[PDB]
């Protein structure tokens, strides 16, 4: 029943340009927006909030306080956020504007990259790095106190879904928080059935949980069109099942698809891939 | 039993989408030597010629669909009453109106493995195209055009409780209405990922087990167009190769299948002909190749 | 030593999307800023103009971002500065021209592309204002379009000459063969060659106080320049093009560009915006030795 | 302006030591709209269909199909229509020939192709009788091909002009300096261009009462036309075929004409078939202005 | 269960029999995905001792000259308690590794993952190629000259070895498999099992071995994973499958030497197949993804 | 006239760049059995084995040890009246072509076919790659001990320079070529005469030299048709001018020597650019269309 609310940020920030400023575009030519109304839903797209050692602090600041404070307004009108990207690095601005209206938010962070990293840890400086450990209280002042309040989210409330390029800092801390973490190795042990299945136990004590879902957690093959491709990745198949169940679970309460790259993309294939999965965790069915 | 091989060089409705050189890519993939290799008597009877027509029309091109599979009914009747395995090559998913009007009539209770991303349970009334090949399905349950329904003067071929669709992921309003009204065995995309295709089979086994014989329709856009990218409409997020090729030893192992179409292969979006080659190899496993 | 104004027009209007919105990010991704930076030009980015999203397919849109474009790019020249456009669907030609247009007394245009955008409502199959700029710029097609910024027509038909054409309906073959506009087909470019072609060109335009320069990529064939709007085979080399803007350079009559019709969507890892950024250099200077 | 109706004639022939796929070529010319765009130029036009096509390699079969498609030629030149036949191999051109020449006093033939197709069994590595049609036609070779339709030989070897060759096996090259027959290697097409190589064979054929043109999609390069039974590097260009084909519509000497060894099995989305439309469009009038 | 042993790398760019097939480029094409500098990154020691020089049976004599200067510099690497990595070149290479491993073990296990079972001779085989060959060689069948290689014969025992991915067995092949009683694992086993239960047997089979040799075939994956290799087989291992293989086989510590063969950059895109194999041999010496 | 083949299997520099794989990529083209087939006697003398080893000349030991071993082959192929036809390779393998060539003429002539001029020393080179400096250090300038490679410098005179294809050069290389007076074919000269020009220009500009070496890197040509090499650049010769090029420098007959280098299989599509190396030296070496 509650309205879709859209919100771009065609954000393509650090060392050096990925093409993912982008990816809201490439999703819209999709069409996302028609996909949403034709299945019953009351869709708004709130259009594209305007983009200018730790590469465009400035800018990597201003764009997510514009974010966290759109999807604080669609929350508080009692609607669904769901915002394309755009670098990793606008999580910062969705959960800032989002965790304060839940004592127990979850966060499913589907992903090849943790994001967990500091300038220490850092190969890069690259923000878009770091959103996790940003958002668990980790990380620069500014970006960890945006909106005025820190951590967003506590470390049992994270599932990792997809990992499989974590640095040696970010493994030492997974280990050290005890962060629920599936990396590819346990995909393939368990199957995406049993990992949904264990995500839902683990977070059932959440009052809202949020969808972080980077396109690079699917393997480039499926997902050429992404900022950052790694190999080894979730098929099609899976994400679209992870999808299916998540909506029967009905627990998403907001959601973010992003890291689409129409640079390194075949026709779109990534576009039209983060609609269907869209399409699907809105309650999309084959039958 | 000796293999006949019937080629449908039919590719009609609203535009052409490049079916009608299916039957020749398969044979260019060598499926002939292949299946005498296996030590087969294999019979080509070649292509069923297909009328062409001038260039609106409600269902379209129906007269040529409908002269194609009266011709291709009484060819697979004849290798039926011969005791000879009627094996088709397509060409659109219409021609499973002909091959299911020639085989049906043989068998109190035919199963059908309709293998397929589309459902092709459509009539004119719930079709954005009027496209027959999208209404195959439909027609032999005895569901549509009066002429299509009734080819052979009977109808109709098939029953509901008798048809089980494998990789459905395309499927419209009407199509998913008459699934649940008639109680359908449908595996969606969704239902593989959960159950694996061993458990499919197994099950799909069970259920068909009081027919008297068994018809695979396969349409290689089953398949992901990543394992098979010449077909006529593919969808994405299909069946694997190596899904496909057990399901077939399983097929061979249980011996329920007396009849098979291998469809919708298109050269104009294929690979070096990796659809052609992949449709032959289907075959092979279906006829009781095995890896050892 | 003229600044270089870059104006990005992220449009991608008409009867259906074409991806051609990404194309101003697509070039931009290609360093166009740098590499004019390093050929010693002071280059200001006045960034991209905000278009609204989708019988004339969006009209309002089309030309509420074409007022914009234009009142910016008249600033740009009142400023002494050389506008420097990337598109974006071709229907900025519109307000590109209003923008310049009444800067001269004899205002050229060079307009290289397969397509010749001489279309109105009535000889158009798609009611595309993408496919009507040209004829809009020469005062004819919708009042609000043709008198925008309150002056028309922007341009006249002997001031005109289209390079690359090889999609041309009957209404605007007729217009042509009417009005005695100059057209190099693909055919001459093949008959003459691009060195005579634009030869020809510079001696045609040669009473002209400024020359505008209106390069859509899909002029260029698709093996060169795949990530357009609208591809259309059998169209002007890389190597051909290069020519052409080198010896545009040498002449020194071109007075504003814009650069359109880039489409990520079939490009092949940005081909098309790194040749839009290399034609680019070789117009205003760069040379291989 | 030809005020005749075109008769266009499928050969699904695929014959030799191994099948190649050009059999699927007439389905893939016409899956590009040959007949719509025929049509839409003003012409009429009638699809015959295809003829069935059921050492010196599948011999019966080569002569059986020859002498069908011999047999429709010529009722369409009997009719006083213009034969556009699709292949299909090159060997088909024995049968349009035997179908055609007998119809005309000294008839001409642009044999456009990388190969010469001038091989005997003596000659031909194979024995592939595609590889030998022109010598048949020439009346060497094979008793039953040379015969075809009771009449020998179809044409002289003064009145061939073989365009595009860049694959001669010492037997072609040694009969081609006997018989001094004209021809353009990719090296003179490289040395005079396109258009003289055109204005030339105009001049040398000047004095045929009519002029069939023999074009096998092989003799474009692999980059342009992927999609042909035995690709070879390093042929004419998508753009050079499109000018020579408006030349030989301009001089309207082309009588006859048969588009042949589209291969769909090593396409890229039927760019060859596309290909294959747009050079028959041009042959017959089709103008970008 | 951590290897302190130092890496050996060796290279063999063999590409012999009927025709080439572009895989002599293979090792040059694994060093170019940055094999030495990924195990240096994981904490290894590792010594590139560069390539071996290669200068009815096809090619019989430079398969044997070239088996044997493998042999030798396998034999010593093993002799200083260094783990021997080769990089191939055809699969012939494997005589020569095999010869130079085998007589350091009572009972070496051979790890087969391939799309082929290599269990071909002369009588067996279509094209007279060695690559064909070097299982059954290794096991005592085949030409002499092959077979002796070092000097003694058989390198392994039928009962010690486990093939990982065949698809592609001709009918004398098939015959010995059955009547050797061999463990094959092909394609419709790994459907059928899945990955996981396939190295838990494989393990549980090759239990009694004192080392194991894995021979892993780039042409055991799927060619939409590894599209650049000698001979691609339809319906393959795929890249998660393989990953997650070598992850165990590194967890259960039984590995003793390893060749990476077959890769070829004729056939492959953007060196897929020659940065997949680093990322196997990551795997089999103990990166982990977390 | 013998032809005497020679491989140069070597890939150095800041990265890699793939081209030490051209050498077999080109011999997997059948270059050996075409050029036999065209009634010439060949002898592959094989590849030069290249030593395997931040520097300001990245890998200058290695990059020196090869052209030495270079040079001292050409130079014995020469003494024998056999014309060497070297195999790249990156572009610094001229250093050896040329040291062991230009001391057997009065005024050797050299056409570079590239889209590099390759002029570069450390103090214009952003990168200290020594593929980017060979026709420099060919002319006497640059690092002492490439410059005085066998004994001698210069090898060659800058008026005895012809440069074809040039569309990659920096500030330093184009101000010495403006000083030196050089002739250079740029794609913008190309563009306005044609090949056919370009080519009767310079056999006349070179028309007083008793030698003429031809260094043909396949970047010379456009990407398109050359796929695979070390550096590509968009905008070059087409394979149909560099044919009718070759075809010329044939019915000339003043080529001496040459070379083709940086073909790259990494970067290649199924041998497209291997073929087309092996095509071009069939023309350079007589193969006619008729
Ligand atoms: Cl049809
Ligand atoms: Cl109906
Ligand atoms: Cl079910
Ligand atoms: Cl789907
Ligand atoms: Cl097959
Ligand atoms: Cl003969
Ligand atoms: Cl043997
Ligand atoms: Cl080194
Ligand atoms: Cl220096
Ligand atoms: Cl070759
Ligand atoms: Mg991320
Ligand atoms: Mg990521
Ligand atoms: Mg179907
Ligand atoms: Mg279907
Ligand atoms: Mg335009
Ligand atoms: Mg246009
Ligand atoms: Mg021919
Ligand atoms: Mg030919
Ligand atoms: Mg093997
Ligand atoms: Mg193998
Ligand atoms: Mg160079
Ligand atoms: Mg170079
Ligand atoms: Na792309
Ligand atoms: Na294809
Ligand atoms: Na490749």
């Amino acid at each position: 029943d509650k309205t879709i609310s859209v919100i771009g940020m065609p954000m393509d920030l650090g060392q050096a340009r990925r093409g993912v400023d982008m990816g809201p575009s490439a999703i819209r030519y999709a069409h996302l927006i028609e996909r949403l109304s034709d299945m019953g839903y009351t869709v708004e797209d709130l259009g594209d909030i305007p983009i200018n050692e730790l590469k465009n602090l400035n800018s990597v600041l201003a764009g997510n306080e514009k974010l966290a404070q759109k999807v604080n307004k669609v929350i508080e009108e009692k609607k669904f956020p769901l915002v394309l990207g755009g670098d990793h690095s606008i999580a910062i601005g969705t959960l800032a504007g989002t965790a304060k209206h839940y004592d127990n938010l979850g966060v499913i962070w589907y992903d090849a990259h943790g994001d967990l990293n500091t300038l220490e840890t850092s190969p890069s400086g690259n923000i878009h790095g770091m959103p996790l450990a940003v958002s668990l209280g980790i990380g620069h002042e500014s970006l960890v106190n945006l909106e005025g309040y820190a951590p967003k989210i506590k470390p049992e409330n994270v599932v990792i879904i997809g990992a499989r390029s974590l640095d040696e800092g970010e493994r030492k801390y997974i280990k050290e928080s005890g962060m629920k973490v599936y990396t590819m190795h346990e995909i393939d042990r368990l199957g995406m059935t049993k990992v949904i299945e264990e995500t839902l136990d683990y977070l059932s004590a959440c009052d809202g949980v949020h969808l972080s879902l980077d396109l690079d957690g699917l393997d480039p093959n499926d997902a050429p069109g992404v900022g950052t491709p790694v190999v080894g990745g979730i098929s099609y198949r899976e994400s679209h099942l992870a999808m299916e169940m998540l909506y029967d679970a009905g627990i998403i309460t907001s959601a973010e698809f992003v890291e689409v790259n129409p640079i390194l993309d075949h026709k779109n294939k990534t576009g039209k891939t983060a609609v269907e999965l869209v399409e699907s965790l809105l309650g999309k069915k084959l039958l």
